[PDB]
Formats: structure tokens, C-alpha cells, sequence
């Protein structure tokens, strides 16, 4: 029933280029996103939970930040391993709706 | 931390087949385990959510059952529409860890 609009859909940038990605969710879910990187043909991985926390094992170059209906992920410097398809993911209320992806590729 | 080691990898089947999926949960997770359908290029979007309870509008033709750290997840006829990777999640505990997926396809 939430709707999650995640954009850009697809964004290429140089190694070393800061990546920056938006969400928007159609209702107040205050904190409770998470941000998942899945990488071509394996499960996504949690990166960031309550919009801004960082999971343990996880790079200083990810970030969210954001509260309400807005939320945004950034890699602060790419780098080849961070090829992946980044997804946000509300838990406030069913279903926990994903938004529709970021497919991240390096120019 | 928790690990989910879902089987198989991939499947492909008649239309018309029966399919079935298993995940395992490293540790008891009752039956907080979701279960998703993510098509190519897609968001993943949920099926079944407490193991076996379907979301609005899904088709009857998907079940999920189990509690503690066994769960099935089953396509009773296969339909060209249910091409896609299956994965469940669990969210008993950070991170809400993803089970490595089932590439399902129509041979």
C-alpha cells in the first residue's frame, strides 16, 4: 500500500565519482528504512538500517540519511566491487514495500 | 549473523509443475520469515509474509509454511508469469538476512 519511488533507475558514473540515490515513500515511515546492495545474481545484503545506520562489516564510503517521506543513499567514492543494484526497503507497514532499484554501473 | 541457506539455487519446470523451495534458518526465527518474487530487473515484492500468511491480491497458487528454522515455500501449478527469483528473508534479527535465492524457469 506504501509506495516507494527510488531514483535514478540506472546511473553510470568513474570510479572515484560520488553516487547519490533518493527515495521517497507515499506515507510518514519516520526512520524505519533499510538500503540493500544486490550484486547480479546473488540475495541483497543489508547496508543500512533506520535510514542511517550502518551494518557491521560495512564500508565508510555508504551513507542514508533522511526522516519522514525522503531518504538518501550515497557512495561517497565508487569503487569496482560497488557495482550492484542498490534497493530501499520500508518496514513501517505491509507489505515492506522495496523501491524499484539502482542499477549502479562504472563509465 | 543469522545464516539462511535456501534450496535449491535453481529449478526449471513444466508449466503446469509443481514447485517447491526450502529455506533454513541458523538460528529458531518462530515464523518471521517473509517469502519474495523478484522478476529481471525488478524489485522484489512480497508473496507471503509469518511463513504462511499471503498479501492482498496474490494468487492461491502460492503457500509458504513452517516455524522455528525450517519453511517451504510452493507454486502448486506453475504459470509463465512465475518466472522469477524466489528468496525468503528473515527479520527476527538484524541484519535481516535474504536466503541466496531460487532462479525458477520454464523448461
Amino acid at each position: 500500500d506504501i509506495q516507494m519511488t527510488q531514483s535514478p533507475s540506472s546511473l553510470s558514473a568513474s570510479v572515484g565519482d560520488r553516487v547519490t540515490i533518493t527515495c521517497q515513500a507515499s506515507q510518514d515511515i519516520t526512520n524505519h528504512l533499510n538500503w540493500y546492495q544486490q550484486k547480479p545474481g546473488k540475495a541483497p545484503k543489508l547496508l543500512i538500517y533506520d535510514a542511517s545506520n550502518l551494518e557491521t562489516g560495512v564500508p565508510s564510503r555508504f551513507s542514508g540519511r533522511g526522516s519522514g517521506t525522503h531518504f538518501t543513499f550515497t557512495i561517497s567514492s565508487l569503487q569496482p566491487a560497488d557495482i550492484a543494484t542498490y534497493y530501499c526497503q520500508e518496514y513501517d507497514y505491509l507489505p515492506q514495500t522495496f523501491g524499484g532499484g539502482t542499477k549502479v554501473e562504472i563509465k
